[PDB]
């Protein structure tokens, strides 16, 4: 079977949160906003004002930066009696949503303030350890109802995380084919779909055309038709590509790399991109692959040595560490098109630097 | 302004997913109404209800009695409130889809859609086309959401006439040119905005895999088969054409469609015959280069498609019939004003009588 | 040395221009004399005096006796002093606009030309051709402005009959490659000067555009309707072709065509079909490659254009009768001698017989 | 409709000063000659000598650097009987001698003794307050009747006006395809034509293949055919572009920019290059085609940052106040094929100055 | 008609000189050698035994660096009652060689020791004034019956030479493809052949090709493949191109040159490689060919600015007396396919100046 999920509307455009109460107003006449005090104040008369509007009930609740913040977050849902979550921000506070709708079985809107990963179109929260290890991805069996980006908010964000976003989404396209290639079942559950292996492309192509004129747009605060596509690369495209199409060594190396305190300080896309490379390496790209991809991270802003990850020295046992964590049983690494080994990766990780610090030296 | 793509919640394709349902239908409710019309159920019936029964969900066949109509909706709302199902599975051809969506709409539960043939673009859609009694266009009615899943079983849709399967790569085949027609209008979609560049690229991506895929798949489903390229055909014309159509736009092909149905001539053609030369009407009327004419031209003549009037049952001084169909593909509200430049009834008359004219010097060369 | 561009003060096209004429005629003038045949007044007459007299602006009709001769144009100078009419306005064919240049120029007042065909590139030009009464060439006679205004009504010419269109593509067709043969020679154009830019690259535009957009337009005609394909032959036929054989320059194929005019076999094909075999011997005179000739081959006899002697009428043993046309079209003073080498009787003659013979051979491939 | 309008005749060579009385003779037998001393001086005698071997009579104004003016020699040409007029010099007076010929109604030559920008042969004259703010387009009902270029004159004026007038052709094509592809109607009051469209494209094939070519002509003070091709350029191209193919975001913004004092020692030319660069922001042209203009404006010297064009610190709310100016009612920004608000306006403008200045970086 | 005209034989290889007297056997039993005392030393052994060997007879003169040493040797060759002349050494001899086979109607042979200009083939000398300035082209009315080209003593000769030889080479493309685009009359007497436009196209490709790795073996004084078809290039190719296809503006602006004292030191390739640059100009060839000549000619250490010509400082009227001189009633000049004024050529010599001196910058 070929499978594709998707969440039931993605809505996306500069102020599109002052039009929210019109499409939530379709799923539910009451909702839970769930959002951290920082983004109560940049979101929430605009977002109240926007419920009020169309008829739709909403009750605030304090969230602050565990399955039990959800199961406190349950039951003053129920003690109000809410019909809906909306979770308004970043990572932490979405997955929060997702959860708190899933275990009450209502519908969820997703409000994200930055566009740094592609986890909120998608059915998945990944879960880490306390010391920030890659623990597992938890499957949800509902994808969200409803994502609302909001170009305008997300290009005042700071640039640092459009441009991990990025990162997150140079993975996709190369992940996805791998497993089209391996014939490897997606989280989707099923082999992948022409639909997602070609929006993961897109996803691609997206990145190496708007990338950097996005990155400029946004550095100066503002949102260009170019800022709009890389929103959308780096959410929609890249989170149906993703979870329809399929995860493969670049994630897999991702987590790896959790096992490092080294890195703790790079965001989760600024470890996907170097992952990607790695994985370039692994599967025997062509040079003038690896130059473009090279060069494009070089552009925007993302990894592409050990050092910028904050790894120097002799890196080798560490990085046998990473490749051991990297290949453990149920990875997404074993869905690449061939056999892989901790060894292989390891020879593929250390020689991705060595390709990075030689182009370094060219520039 | 905002950018907007909905999609059905899940699309599951492959050859016997008819034995597969029941994991899927699991996951949404325990208990559903199953609307099917007879021919449907005796084809369909004891691999579904054996499926369902396996993952322990419950179900009660209901006879669809052929018409998508608001007494047959009524009434199967009736049947189902009566032994409490808890969702709705809809089984067979457009009329059964499309009041399984209606049903699962005014009962507010989940709905399952399993079309037996891959003819239309509808089946994923939060959408039903409304016609007369005479078969004139109607209206659209749309459902403020899509159906939460719609499966395709390969092998039931291969074993179907091959003429359905054509039909469905001519609602296909109009499906990118309609998306870039409204993406350059800056047109507002069904599904309330802007088109994003995913529902452009999967309209793209059907024309692309139609002009790949489509004379094999023919060839495939004529011995009553599946290969890849059959699974590659059924996926364009359902999920990309279907998310393409209602995410990115309808502009001309459909238009002159729904102006064609007030002609007795054309009546019993499939829809997607009609929407192929509505195509042909609709690259004459934006001036596509005679290479891309070239294109569309060899692909409808090498599957089966029409390209003249006469194919369509229309022949003689077809002058006055023709102004009726530009007229009714101009009304107020109609798709055709998603186009990038000003479109009246005598342009629509135009493309149309030229349409036909080049399709049939086309012919004399055979190629 | 100097390089010139002249130009009517402005073109004016599409469907049904005929009924918006009174705006624009009003800008130069509140009083007309309206020159009109009685088919064109028939045709045209109702539209085009219910538009002046919508703008307030008077007129005068005045019956055209179909030639283009001193007696009706100083006849037609009388009739207008006499009503005391402050503009002239022609409406039909060629012979009716010619009379209407001559008028207004011998008035010294503004012209509006209104073509009711597109079958030549005189229209937009200060210049008229001079024949005998036996329809040999005689002179082109030019005038020291254009006209002021010229409008194109695209729903009228789509009515005519499609061979006039034809022959507009045929004198159309010429002007690429006398343009930059003129200007490959750095010669001197009927505007006075060299040749801008802009003129050579309106022309190249004038040969590009007939082969995207020429058989289009003419199976949209055959139908009888106006479609892009239509709008953008008849500005190929009017205005590109215009300014690039006045501002860019003439050369071979029309002083073939001026040669042709001493046989009789010929005396009533078009002038387009005629310019059109001028066009294809050019080639041959010049050393054009195969694929050029070719292609050029393809598109006359994909549109209906004559490209041997025979479909001109000329058979047998028509040695003397092209040395003949030879002679004639290299007298001194003709535009043949624009070409960027020298050029003899004899080598015309060896060009003529030639391209007969590739255009025969073309025809026994039949593509 | 589509409607095409010209003036009647365009003449262009070296020494075609020595030429104009052939022509003007063609169109009257006595002129009024409007030109300030310094022109007077350089063009006086050639033109004057020309006129009285072909018999026209002429007569001479005193005239300086506003509709008084104009007034004024209305009356002095009656006072003579004069049966046309001559404007030789810049921009101001060929504006002024428009404007006499047509209260007067007769036939008006145009003599432009630099190419700085489209506007001798158009029926238009552009009008700005006394503080250098644009007010309106002025549309006259006619062409001029003829505009001669004497190459040899304007290859010996400063090079920085030939780039000025490059300045203004670059946005010529842009402007034209961007109302074709929005169905804009001209000022010339129709659909684009063909032609009018397909000068503006040759307007801007030209420049790239001849503008250093010219530039160094000219910089040198003589008369090449690269130069002949960008005086074709900047003149009737560029014209019959503009008035019969479309205005569109280009200009607009260039008038926004007059409400800055900042930029008023900028030529009209300069201004229109940057607000090119902003329009292809704007439209989201791809980074290759960025890159073109960009290497092209650099290489000839027109401005590709706002500090370039004299506006330094935080230009944010400078650049809002040009960005509302743009979007008037009436402006031509809205003959885009998109809908346009001040704040994208905004955006574009901000984002190309950054992508101007990361290319300076780069060279 | 079209003509092409050739020398009988043409000869080229390592050591040539020791095969000589096996060709020159054919013609004539008994040779008159001229030759300065310097290439007496190098190749007269090697010149004479040959001709000993095939049993020709052999008398060589007293040859020092005027139609008087032409009389001398004339009446010598009468006395020893000579049958045949061998010309051996740089152009003066080779031009003495033929003018004294032409006077006496005797077979010539010449053997250029140098491979600096294309005239040995041809039936011509440049005649030039006592101050060195251009005087006439002599047509002789046959061209030489041998040439004979030994690699090894031309790749021993300063590579400067062969440089300048390639700089002539440079012209022929360019100047025959105007000739022949304007259907001039070459030297040879009618239009141009296919072969000789051919021959001369053939030329340039050769020197793109070849140029550099001749160069570079020519600098260590050795034969490669790449001399052998730079030799040939430059003698045989540029020969019949230039004579048989036609000369133009190049060699009409070298001509030009010859009147200004400050490049009387450069040899005549140097300044037709920079006359070819100014065709360049001229004719409007477009940017990409114009780069690729600057490269070709900045590689090889051809001159691409006037300061590298020894004109200096403000040349603005020196360059006007190059340009009325290149254009005197009967300069080739005139065989461009468009009029030419020295006005157009100042124009053109002064701007490719700029042009070389903006790419030396960029270098
Ligand atoms: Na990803
Ligand atoms: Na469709
Ligand atoms: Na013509
Ligand atoms: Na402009
Ligand atoms: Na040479
Ligand atoms: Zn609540
Ligand atoms: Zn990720
Ligand atoms: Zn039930
Ligand atoms: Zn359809
Ligand atoms: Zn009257
Ligand atoms: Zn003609
Ligand atoms: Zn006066
Ligand atoms: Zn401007
Ligand atoms: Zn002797
Ligand atoms: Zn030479």
């Amino acid at each position: 079977l070929r499978i594709i999920q998707s969440p039931g509307k993605y809505i996306q455009g500069a102020n599109a949160l002052a039009a929210v109460g019109q499409y939530a107003k379709s799923l539910a006449d009451h909702y839970l906003v769930i959002a951290d005090d920082f983004v109560m104040k940049l979101a929430g008369d605009t977002l109240m004002g926007s419920l009020q509007q169309h008829g739709v009930k909403h009750h605030a609740a304090l969230f602050n930066g565990c399955h039990k913040e959800i199961d406190r977050l349950g039951r003053e849902l129920k003690a109000h009696g809410c019909r809906g979550v909306i979770g308004v921000g970043g990572g932490k506070t979405l997955d929060t949503a997702k959860a708190i709708a899933h275990y009450q079985q209502l519908p969820v809107v997703l409000i994200p303030t930055i566009a740094s990963t592609d986890a909120p179109t998608s059915a998945l929260s990944v879960i880490y350890t306390e010391q920030g290890e890659f623990a597992e991805y938890l499957i949800y069996p509902r994808n969200p109802d409803m994502v609302v980006m909001d170009v305008a908010i997300i290009a005042k964000a700071p640039v640092r995380l459009l441009v991990a976003g990025m990162g997150d989404a140079l993975s996709t396209y190369f992940e996805a084919q791998a497993c089209f290639d391996a014939q490897a079942t997606s989280m989707a559950g099923g082999k992948s779909t022409l639909a997602a292996l070609s929006l993961a492309r897109l996803c691609y192509d997206t990145l190496l055309a708007e990338g950097v004129k996005a990155k400029l747009a946004v550095e100066a605060g503002v949102v260009t038709e170019a800022v709009e596509r890389i929103i959308e690369a780096n959410t929609y495209l890249s989170g149906i590509g993703f979870e329809s199409s399929g995860l493969a060594a670049a994630h897999a190396i991702h987590n790896g790399f959790t096992v490092l305190e080294e890195c703790h300080h790079l965001y989760h896309g600024e470890k996907v991109a170097f992952g990607t490379l790695a994985q370039l390496v692994l599967q025997n790209s062509p040079m003038a692959q690896i130059e473009t991809v090279l060069a494009f991270c070089h552009r925007i802003g993302l990894p592409i040595t050990l050092a910028e990850m904050g790894v120097s020295g002799d890196a080798v046992e560490k990085i046998m560490a990473v490749a051991q964590a990297s290949c453990a049983a149920g990875e997404t690494i074993h869905n690449m098109p061939f056999k892989v080994t901790p060894a292989g990766v390891q020879a593929a990780i250390l020689t991705a630097d060595r390709l990075g610090s030689a182009w370094l030296q060219q520039h």
